[PDB]
């Protein structure tokens, strides 16, 4: 698959469609969230694309290579961290990332996983605290959609 | 990938929860299905996992082998064709399915695709109109959800 | 039977031959109509191949899988709707129609039924009246005969 | 269909109603046909529901075993040979025969096919001359219409 699409629901307001795309040795993300408090979410991929108890049964960021969390510009990363999306005063987050590390296919695909946007900024690993080293300190899971093969 | 799963939802009351497991050589499907009317229901792997419009941007059914529908027993079937399941009196389906064509990685891969439980029972592509060649004539799609990597 | 042929007549000026071929897996739908008022007019298959009270003793459309009445593309139609035909100012209308649930044999035959020409456009189920969801508010049959075994 | 029916209609006065139900491996096919000349008609059933140029366009007697004309009680004979229908002095037959070889369904269904009552009586293939054993001398098509599924 060269091209993905994510469809995010959670339990509150919070929605929105994220597509992948893959050019060169990249995944290009695009999209857009609604329903956000202004200001920066935390945007993972976790690790199962199960969704039979909510957000909760995706598990931990997908982390292939076994590492901390940190940014997408991190050499320290979780595969699953891309880091924050940016909602405005109108609740809106437009979703523009480029990633060298997740994939479409192959080992550190994410087709079949889950994206998830979080309650609270993603401190990047640089909190001072064993949850910053794990989450970023992203708090709770708003919304979040099973990572699906788009025509 | 060696579990997948799936959960069911759409505009009315349908719902349910589909694993995949590759065991041995094949694919083993359980689950159950709620909300149901009695009967048959159509039981296919869609070919794209998009739930942007509901069920209806999951496409036609996975078809790799280009191929007309057809009941799971068949040499003429698609990939997805995995005819039907039965709801009891109680509207409650128990999935049972062990299927060859069908797979959790590579070419025959269903992760990241949807499955959809239809309206009405799959006529296993005997029905006699166009219609039969394509769905079996099992109608809308009461219910679909993106397969995930399971734990 | 791979062909068949109908005839249509009323109590007006309204008359035609409509042909119906299976080619492949589908049924194509030829002809001409005319007498008609210029603009659409209903075509429907009809269930009962029955003229005993011209095309009223005709019964409702043809409808195997108890589905509401909608257009020729939609989901949620009826085997027998086949949408409008078109008449031109002169009163003409060609009959252009390849349709996915009609056939010539089995379940879905249309052979030993009616052909039915109404007075008015049908508004595909849409019109938002209960007869909308029945007839598509097409109203009269102009014209009607009975689907036969053609050479 | 276990019942289906034929309205008899021609170029002259000639018409009627027939009646078909399935009873046991039987078709009893009854009704009646007003505006003949007292005496015996052939009565029969034609191959082609196809009235584009009146009863002349049934083509020959339904005939799926490629045998002779003959009577009803013949073991040669058309599937199609119900033998004579009897006018009284008033110009009406009641119709009253049971027929083992014509079918409702299957291979010698006359759904779709043409009921055609006679100018003259059927012979029953006992007229001694090549025309006996085609048509049973019947003569010209007095009245005809395509047989229909009914209610
Ligand atoms: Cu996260
Ligand atoms: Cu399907
Ligand atoms: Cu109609
Ligand atoms: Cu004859
Ligand atoms: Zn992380
Ligand atoms: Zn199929
Ligand atoms: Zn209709
Ligand atoms: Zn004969």
């Amino acid at each position: 698959a060269t091209k993905a699409v994510c469809v995010l629901k959670g339990d509150g307001p919070v929605q929105g469609t994220i597509h992948f795309e893959a050019k060169g040795d990249t995944v290009v993300v695009t999209g857009s969230i609604t329903g956000l408090t202004e200001g920066d979410h935390g945007f993972h991929v976790h690790q199962f694309g199960d969704n039979t108890q909510g957000c909760t049964s995706a598990g931990p960021h997908f982390n292939p290579l076994s590492k901390k969390h940190g940014g997408p510009k991190d050499e320290e990363r979780h595969v699953g961290d891309l880091g924050n999306v940016t909602a405005d005063k109108n609740g809106v987050a437009i979703v523009d990332i480029v990633d060298p590390l997740i994939s479409l296919s192959g080992e550190y695909s994410i087709i079949g996983r889950t994206m998830v946007v979080h309650e609270k900024p993603d401190d990047l690993g640089r909190g001072g605290n064993e949850e910053s080293t794990k989450t970023g300190n992203a708090g709770s899971r708003l919304a979040c959609g099973v990572i699906g093969i788009a025509k």
